[PDB]
């Protein structure tokens, strides 16, 4: 399987620290929900690990016990790594404690995830290149998403996204620097199809799924397939309209920020600029006119001054340093690759290594891999002739659909997720 152990810190996860005043009803409910989570993990053969610095005394309605005895009594069959009890264990903050746990359990790094809340635990997981699961049931977080508001949500995430062999519905490579992934195949070639709700009165603004569903799908599939390893940036593509280019990003920004935090990366919402309104590729296709990649190349470029501080709005003063950096590029659906190949062309010209990820792969359409014959100056507007494109190869649809993947399988995954409850 993919997930073999879950590391839990204690502060504001198993026992509150920040607040004196957590209601007893909350502690009892969290204790009971953690019991369910650990039993669920045990039933799946997933180990439960506690990682702590101090063997502090804990006051019980029965008396005072050490933290080790407390955890052993309430959550038996967990494995407690406590620096005070084992001088072997290196520091948490630097990520070294994760290396130690990996060796002790004979597990690979991305065979574990890390549930925490304290800043030291976020640092421990990210510096240890382990997926961070931000537990916010004792202390809330407002700055970004990809959160987990109660223990049940961790079980939901694991059960829905982390236990099946196929993390991607479609995936393929070309040459050595071209890597394409999509979560699920889907029919996008119908005049009716749109990824965004038709009515602004709906609280759901995506037509398929929801932000919670998609960020958790993305996070699981990217992490357990190894794509997050060494990734510095995550970014989304831009819509065709120069007046409204950030529709997907505006819906998903909150969650993409949190996924970036969990990978020790940065979400660059406006790394791409749509400087001139482009032909809408989907609409050209339904009009049965051919889509040419220069319609994208000639209307987008890399933003030399993206937002560096999504809280403050402060922009980079010099273009972000992308040379030698790994960037995850997200778009909603991929048909023939015009959008992703343009994203890749610009980022590759800036020296980056690129991973092209989509929620959906259009059924029965192959991706054409392109390289420019005119040198791209990626931080400014470029204008290429159709003859400036070298079509070097193909990532086909049919041969790269993964076993068992299908649009109906996505629909049932969404149903499974939306209605999820403790498996009875
Ligand atoms: O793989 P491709 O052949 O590039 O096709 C997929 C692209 O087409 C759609 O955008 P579109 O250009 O229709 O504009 P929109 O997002 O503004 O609706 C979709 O959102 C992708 O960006
Ligand atoms: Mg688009």
């Amino acid at each position: 399987m993919y997930l073999k152990a879950v590391i839990f810190s204690i502060a504001d996860v198993v026992l509150p620290l920040t607040s004196n005043t957590q209601p007893q009803e909350l502690k009892s409910r969290i204790d009971s929900e953690l019991r369910k989570l650990f039993a669920f993990l045990s039933s799946k053969g997933i180990k439960v690990i506690f990682l702590t610095n101090k063997n502090r005394n804990v006051r019980t309605h029965d008396g005072i016990v050490t933290l080790d005895e407390y955890l052993k009594r309430k959550f038996p069959e967990s494995i407690h790594f406590c620096r005070e009890l084992d001088n072997n264990i290196p520091a948490k903050q630097t990520g070294k404690a994760i290396d130690f746990i990996m060796a002790a359990l004979e597990l690979k790094r991305n065979e574990m995830i890390y549930v925490g809340r304290s800043q030291e635990d976020l640092q421990a997981a990210t510096n240890g290149n382990t997926l961070f699961i931000n537990a916010t049931w004792y202390e809330p977080v407002t700055e970004y998403g990809f959160q987990f508001s109660e223990p049940k949500e961790i079980a939901r995430f694991i059960d829905v996204f982390c236990l099946r062999e196929q993390l991607w519905g479609w995936q393929g490579h070309f040459n050595e620097d071209v890597h394409y992934y999509a979560l699920a195949p889907f029919s996008t070639y119908v005049p009716e199809f749109t990824m965004y709700s038709a009515n602004a009165r709906d609280l759901a603004k995506l037509s398929v799924g929801s932000p919670d569903f998609w960020i958790r799908y993305l996070g699981a599939s990217i992490y357990f397939s190894g794509l997050s390893e060494g990734a510095s940036f995550i970014t989304t593509y831009v819509g065709h309209n120069a007046e409204d280019p950030y529709k997907l990003a505006n819906i998903m920004e909150h969650d993409l920020k949190g996924l970036a935090v969990s990978f020790k990366g940065k979400y660059l919402k406006d790394l791409f600029l749509r400087h001139t309104t482009a032909i809408k590729s989907q609409q050209a296709r339904i009009a049965k006119q051919e889509v040419n990649i220069t319609s994208q190349i000639n209307t987008v470029n890399l933003n030399p001054a993206p937002i560096k501080n999504l809280i403050t709005g402060e922009r980079y003063t010099n273009p972000p340093k992308l040379k030698g950096k790994k960037i995850l590029v997200i778009d909603d659906f991929c048909t023939e690759g015009n959008a992703h190949e343009t994203a890749r062309m610009y980022l590759k010209a800036a020296g980056a290594n690129v991973i092209n990820i989509s929620w959906l792969k259009t059924i029965n359409r192959d991706v054409s891999i392109c390289e420019p014959t005119r040198k791209i100056r990626p931080w400014e507007a470029n204008t290429l002739d159709v003859d400036d494109i070298n079509y070097v190869g193909t990532i086909g649809y049919a041969e790269n659909v993964t076993h068992g993947s299908a649009p109906q399988v996505l629909s049932e995954k969404i149903q499974q997720y939306d209605n999820w409850d403790w498996p009875q």
